[PDB]
């Protein structure tokens, strides 16, 4: 996260790490107790049984008594994610076990069936164990930056034309660079309490107002999210 900061500890119960090789490599949320939602990128190539998901972390680095670790038993891509477009880069983890819910652990609701994405100018606030500079330092717990949506025209005017419907970007509130950075991806951006977007893409400069941050517009896959879950309900 670049122009954010440090989160009072677990205060964003819904925050979940997804490491391999012991190392956080992306972000994403608790959906409910055995499904967490994250960025199809974040598993190109992946062998899934190097993969863990941490759940009531702060300090990754420390094994906190909160934390909860669990493995993936499936990873469901979206099947018309692009990874040349980013169109798409949305993906669902069923965990080998059940997340025990306390002050530690919680769930991130999602936008309605058929909501609207949020407008231009609406509040929103992204979390994350990614960078917090350009110079790939990482952060001393998970952090957040407040952003606020940007017209998604202006935004694909930036991005030269290569913006899908399904996505929506965000900008700072003022002068100060402010929003994801590498790591941060498949994290939410909460705006009014529930899941209107997940870090898909940046610039080479994190933060940088000439390459808005991108992300999938949540509210356009959440009836294929409930069809992938109730399908993988008996099992
Ligand atoms: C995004 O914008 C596209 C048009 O972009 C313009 O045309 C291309 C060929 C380049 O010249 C570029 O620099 C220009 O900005 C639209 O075709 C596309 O539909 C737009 N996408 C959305 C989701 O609105
Ligand atoms: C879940 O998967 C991880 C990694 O494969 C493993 O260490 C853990 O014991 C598994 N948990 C259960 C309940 O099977």
């Amino acid at each position: 996260i670049i122009g954010g900061h440090e989160v009072t500890p677990h205060s964003r119960p819904y925050m979940a790490s997804v490491r391999f090789g012991g190392q956080h490599h992306c972000g994403g949320f608790l959906l409910r107790a055995r499904w967490v939602v994250s960025a199809a990128h974040c598993f190109s190539h992946r062998d899934l049984r190097t993969g863990l998901v941490v759940l009531g972390a702060h300090v990754l680095s420390t094994a906190e008594p909160t934390q909860q670790v669990f493995g993936i038993d499936a990873l469901t891509t979206h099947p018309d994610y692009h990874p040349m477009t980013h169109a798409n880069d949305i993906c669902l983890l069923r965990l080998n076990g059940s997340a025990v819910l306390g002050p530690a652990v919680g769930l991130l609701r999602l936008p309605g069936r058929r909501a609207r994405p949020p407008t231009a100018g609406t509040r929103c606030r992204v979390a994350g164990w990614g960078f917090v500079s350009d110079f790939e330092e990482l952060p001393p717990g998970l952090m957040e930056a407040k952003v606020r949506v940007l017209d998604p025209d202006v935004c694909n005017s930036s991005w030269k034309g290569h913006l899908t419907l399904t996505m929506l970007c965000t900008r700072s509130g003022d002068s100060h660079r402010r929003g994801f950075c590498s790591a941060d991806s498949g994290g939410p951006l909460v705006c009014r309490n529930r899941a209107h977007g997940l870090v898909s893409f940046s610039g080479l400069w994190c933060g940088d107002p000439k390459t808005p941050d991108v992300y999938t517009q949540v509210s356009a896959f959440v009836a294929w999210i409930w069809d992938v879950v109730r399908r993988s309900s008996p099992q």
